[PDB]
């Protein structure tokens, strides 16, 4: 079959012929729907003749010339060695198609502009620490932010891997106390505790960046401070409201992932980090208001003199408003590249409207593209979507213990 | 069983009732179609019986009793020599509210077992349906201290054709295709508009017009019903603070009572059988009266209001969106109808979910249609993982009958 798709706002269908290519499986059955969840060998040639069939289709090169050269020199690196080295084009290549590929990405209009940093020869924690560091001066680039992954050595087995302990390039602290509660980032307290285990004296701060905890292969981790003038930071204000300022409230420039799992043609690199530039409504939805993060929002409605005795005020909906439009002043104040939820979403349909007509389709997670308010207020609300699994891709992985 | 996590307070249960779900979804491990609205003899017919018969004699605490086997025995006799059966009327009573209860689209079920019945098989006729039509409209409405209600028009059975209103809520407000190819009123009402014109209807020429019923008795044409205006229970929309707000002459009605699902119970379908609770706000003031399909009333307010709408991240849709809650909110309290919040419904539904995981180690959710279409992540079933999956009883969708 072809799963008939249908925009809501408009009337129109589509068909999504390229859901026929799904690879790995994801967890519904048809007995029951598990979409909302957040976390659902000579193989290795059947997945890199794949990709490699790949890449030659998007140049228009299929079937003629070093397609079957291409073909045979992995064949025999495989036969040979047990693995395969990937080609600098095919590296980039496979970088923008996980991207591409991501469902949960709503910033994937960008996909074909990404700047992909070879780290592959990399061999300490202290050359990765330079490469994180390029990474981040270039990708923040004094806040006209750029889109990049830095992709370290492919794993290979009977010997260790390369891993950043940290979820993200840029951390907050979170400090439990002498009654358990956390000053800081809530989502931080584990990564926060093991940067105090391996050293790091503990800030006083509800906005300490945290230290980075780099691992090469069969060695322990090697913390490495992060120098203060990479860091890119905005402090929050709001244009009407002169007192959200003295919230002492901030948030970082770049959204640099350190945590996933890259995998291309059936190569696998635990270490690649990549990073583009923030829409608003995570920074002032999701991070600065969800109940289990930093939840500011009724300090906000406190300081707005706004009636939060009884939900029917919408005192909630009101003071988040204002935060996301704090951080979007602010951003724009600081000369920071960020994104609304409204040019997002929109330019996502222009990208399902691409992806259409170039591969019949695009996998999408309504969920996660659905921004976290305002939902029904973006296109992308009433659009249908089909979710499934494409390689090249990032996976999540386990945490490094 | 699917291990399913609350990401707010790090709470993690197992639903062991999705693996009861009787029919299937669109989902595969392929391809999740979650997204998509529209998702879809006699040995089976015995076989939805039966389960539904034990599901019976399971609440009442007989189970596997002698009244029990009695009526299995019952049942399948009545299908072996008539090719169908009948439902007592406490099993009727119990299959309407399990219905509810298993809509997984469903944010207000902690209400569940709450439902007023009324039982309508008897009814003969288009005039007699009318009649319980209304009965089910005063009772519900109850002068704006709404009540919980489903009437239950007689079942599908082979010979006769079916009891249908065409009219997918009994409170619809009438959408005129327009001289230039826009919509004068409800776009989503256009097709039922146009058929209650073709069926006799003199049309009006309002935003807010309600329509007349087509009902529908067996092998007959559908037949026009103008309901009396002072059963069909309106509310003028105005704002607490914008005072320019109720110059713009918005209404909506009290009463959401659904008129084209399908009711099935133990095999047994009942194609007519409307049922009706009382408005979340987001629902009129969001989906109602600001989707670009419908009412798209969002840039007019937000013009009116002094927003700067030649950019979006000023984020005037958001504003605008708020206060046209806050409008709906305050002029249903101010008239004394009910109405819920998204926040306190979606704190009821929590509660729901927690009641449920005790009584049958799960309950069928589905995650997009229970998270409010604003304000998504500042209410709790956001952070809730949930399974969705299909049980019986069961309210279905079914074609429109013409
Ligand atoms: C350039 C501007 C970009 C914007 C505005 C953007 C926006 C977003 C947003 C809002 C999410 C949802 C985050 C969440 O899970 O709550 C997301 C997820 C994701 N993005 Fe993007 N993104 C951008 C660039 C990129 C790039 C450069 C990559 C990789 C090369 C990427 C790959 C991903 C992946 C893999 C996810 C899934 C994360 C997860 O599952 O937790 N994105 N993006
Ligand atoms: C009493 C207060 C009630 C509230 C606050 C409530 C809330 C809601 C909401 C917000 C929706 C989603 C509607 C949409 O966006 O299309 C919904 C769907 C639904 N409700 Fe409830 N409801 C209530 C009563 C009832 C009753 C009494 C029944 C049945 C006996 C019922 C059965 C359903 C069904 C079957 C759906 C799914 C309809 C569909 O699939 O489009 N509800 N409800
Ligand atoms: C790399 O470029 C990007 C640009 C933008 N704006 N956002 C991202 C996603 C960032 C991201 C954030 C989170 C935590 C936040 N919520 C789960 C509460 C988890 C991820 F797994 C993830 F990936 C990436
Ligand atoms: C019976 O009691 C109820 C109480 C409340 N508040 N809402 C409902 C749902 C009413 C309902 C509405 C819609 C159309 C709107 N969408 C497309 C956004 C479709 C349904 F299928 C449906 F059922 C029922
Ligand atoms: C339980 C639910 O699946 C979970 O909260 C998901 C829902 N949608 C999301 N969407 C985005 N963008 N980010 C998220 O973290 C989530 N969380
Ligand atoms: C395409 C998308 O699934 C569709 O617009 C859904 C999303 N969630 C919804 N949720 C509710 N309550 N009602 C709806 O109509 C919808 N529409
Ligand atoms: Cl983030
Ligand atoms: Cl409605
Ligand atoms: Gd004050
Ligand atoms: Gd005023
Ligand atoms: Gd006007
Ligand atoms: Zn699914």
């Amino acid at each position: 079959k072809f799963p008939r798709v249908k925009n809501w706002e408009v009337g129109s269908i589509t068909y999504d012929t390229l859901s026929a290519q799904a690879q790995q499986d994801g967890p519904c059955t048809p007995r029951r729907c598990l979409g909302s969840l957040v976390f659902p060998p000579e193989q290795l040639l059947s997945q890199a003749r794949d990709f490699i069939n790949q890449y030659y289709s998007s140049i228009k090169r299929s079937g003629s010339q070093a397609h079957e050269q291409r073909l045979q020199e992995v064949e025999a690196e495989v036969a040979a060695t047990g693995t395969y080295q990937l080609r600098e084009s095919e590296l980039v290549f496979g970088a923008k198609q996980a991207w591409r590929n991501a469902p949960r990405c709503v910033g994937r209009i960008q996909w074909g502009k990404l700047q992909v940093f070879d780290a592959r020869d990399c061999r300490s924690a202290q050359e990765m620490f330079t490469y994180i560091c390029n990474h981040i001066k270039y990708a923040t680039n004094r806040g006209n932010l750029r889109s990049a992954i830095t992709v370290f050595p492919q794993r290979c087995p009977g010997r260790g891997d390369f891993r950043i302990w940290n979820s993200q390039l840029v951390r907050y602290a979170g400090y439990r106390q002498q009654d358990g509660s956390v000053r800081g980032d809530p989502a931080n307290v584990e990564i926060t505790e093991l940067c105090i285990q391996h050293g790091w004296t503990p800030g006083n701060g509800r906005f300490d960046v945290l230290p980075l905890l780099l691992q090469a292969p069969d060695e322990p981790p090697e913390l490495f401070l992060l120098p203060p003038e990479l860091v890119l930071e905005v402090p929050l204000e709001h244009p009407t409201l002169e007192w959200f300022a003295a919230l002492g409230l901030r948030w970082y420039a770049l959204p640099a992932v350190s945590n996933m799992l890259l995998e291309i043609g059936g190569l696998e690199f635990p270490a690649a980090p990549f990073s583009g530039w923030y829409m608003s409504t995570e920074i002032g939805t999701r991070n600065l208001c969800d109940p289990h993060r930093y939840n500011i929002l009724e300090d906000v409605a406190v300081c707005m003199d706004l009636d939060t005795r009884t939900t029917s005020s919408l005192w909630k909906d009101k003071a988040a408003v204002e935060i996301n439009v704090a951080v979007l002043h602010s951003y724009q104040l600081a000369k920071v590249t960020i994104v609304d939820h409204h040019a997002a979403t929109a330019s996502f349909m222009k990208h399902l409207e691409n992806e259409q007509k170039a591969r019949g389709g695009c996998p999408a997670d309504w969920a996660w593209i659905v921004p976290p308010i305002s939902g029904s207020l973006t296109p992308v609300f009433h659009q249908e979507m089909v979710n499934y699994f494409l390689s090249p891709a990032f996976r999540y992985q386990p945490d490094p213990w």
